[PDB]
């Protein structure tokens, strides 16, 4: 009894609007954009440089050719610390974004994202009690408020659960097994609404190597597996060169330099892109479960001029392209992370103070890619 319960009005369970399985679910999901740096930012939705979720933005998403959202949130710092109460102002507004996007015919997954660190970073024996209570609480108190919203809403346990060997997965899995039964035990439209795990670190090598196992569901086949996939980072998101590699302004057939070959790719080409999929094609697509491929971007670097510049653009578009495609060639579903920003290092696609598209180019790739 760290904390009270939260599940205070739990419902009948109730199959209506939630027909789907994961497997049919996602069958209607092939591009998914991420509200980056926005409902998680530290210090309220604008302290990122974003401004609120309004419907005309979830409506350029739509419109655009996205499908779905997926929509990080932050609950910690809106949160009693003695009872773990979320404020109930900040529950109406995630409510009322997920009503909206669900008003504009978009899927959305809603999560606990990274959240200032109490659960992602603390994948640990000596954590395991206090944070199994406080994924609880939050986990009741989402759930609650979001009970009535038909399949259009998933959620997503954790962000980037940082576990890096079997004793922190074990850790992991009980974590995930909290917010599975935290769920569930609302009942309602939640006794059979589809759900989304995190593999460690959502890496790709790290859940082959340590993934063991779902939670135990008292619903059947409504589970979807969750990767993240910035590889590689020297080309995705380095910002300065290290003593152990170089930034990578290029990549892709055909947009390599001559001027400047240090700048090229060393490693995480299109066959090591194409070979990180089929590992989860494997473990999870062909065994009956879908993986959210939850976020991916490569940044811009418009600190580059002329030639340079002309083109890591055109190798930074095809590398959108390519990874869209070939996750949707194999069973995994394209979620672009979009931060919001225009500037340089920055990843964001649509101008969200005009409701404009700002990078038409990386649009049309993830595009044709879907
Ligand atoms: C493995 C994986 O999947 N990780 C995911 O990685 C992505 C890519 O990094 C993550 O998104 C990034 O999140 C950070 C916030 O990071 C926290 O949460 C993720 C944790 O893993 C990490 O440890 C945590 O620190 C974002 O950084 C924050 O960005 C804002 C906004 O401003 C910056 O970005 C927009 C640009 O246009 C802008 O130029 C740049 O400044 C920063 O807020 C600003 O801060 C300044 C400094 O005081 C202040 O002036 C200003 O008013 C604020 O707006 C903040 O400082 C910085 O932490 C990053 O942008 C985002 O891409 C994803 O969350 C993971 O899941
Ligand atoms: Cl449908």
């Amino acid at each position: 009894g760290l904390y009270p319960s939260y599940n205070t009005s739990p419902a009948a369970p109730d199959s209506t609007g939630m027909q789907s399985t994961a497997v049919q679910l996602a069958g209607k999901i092939r591009l998914g954009w991420n509200i980056g740096n926005t409902m998680e930012a530290i210090g309220g939705e604008t302290a990122w440089g974003n401004p609120m979720v309004s419907n005309e933005l979830l409506k350029l998403v739509k419109d655009s050719g996205f499908d779905a959202v997926r929509i990080p949130v932050a609950w910690d710092q809106y949160a009693n610390q003695e009872s773990a109460e979320i404020s109930a102002a900040w529950l109406n507004r995630v409510k009322q974004v997920v009503q909206m996007a669900i008003d504009n015919e978009l899927y959305v997954l809603i999560n606990i994202h990274w959240d200032g660190g109490w659960l992602e970073n603390n994948i640990t024996p000596a954590k395991k009690d206090e944070n199994n209570a406080k994924q609880k609480a939050f986990w009741e108190q989402i759930a609650t408020h979001l009970r009535d919203f038909d399949e259009h809403l998933l959620f997503a346990g954790t962000n980037e659960p940082n576990a890096e060997n079997a004793e922190q997965m074990d850790v992991l899995n009980s974590y995930l097994q909290t917010f599975v039964d935290a769920v569930r035990s609302t009942g309602g439209k939640n006794a059979y609404r589809v759900l989304v795990l995190q593999g460690p670190v959502t890496d790709i090598e790290k859940t082959n190597e340590l993934w063991t196992h779902m939670p135990a569901d008292t619903a059947t086949d409504r589970l979807m597996a969750e990767v993240h996939f910035y590889t590689p980072y020297n080309f995705a998101l380095m910002r300065q060169d290290e003593s152990w590699g170089k930034q990578f302004y290029y990549w892709g057939e055909g947009f390599l330099s001559t001027t400047d070959t240090e700048r090229n790719p060393t490693w995480g080409e299109e066959a090591t892109i194409d070979q990180l999929f089929d590992l989860m094609k494997t473990k999870f697509v062909d065994q009956g479960i879908p993986v959210v491929l939850g976020e991916f971007s490569a940044m811009r670097r418009t600190n580059l001029t002329g030639d340079a510049l002309t083109l890591h653009l055109a190798g930074r578009a095809y590398y959108h392209k390519y990874v869209t495609q070939q996750a949707l060639a194999r069973g995994l579903l394209p979620f672009y992370w979009d931060n919001g920003g225009n500037d340089n290092f920055s990843s964001g696609i649509f101008n969200r103070q005009q409701n404009t598209v700002f990078d038409q180019q990386v649009l049309d790739a993830l595009l044709e890619g879907a």
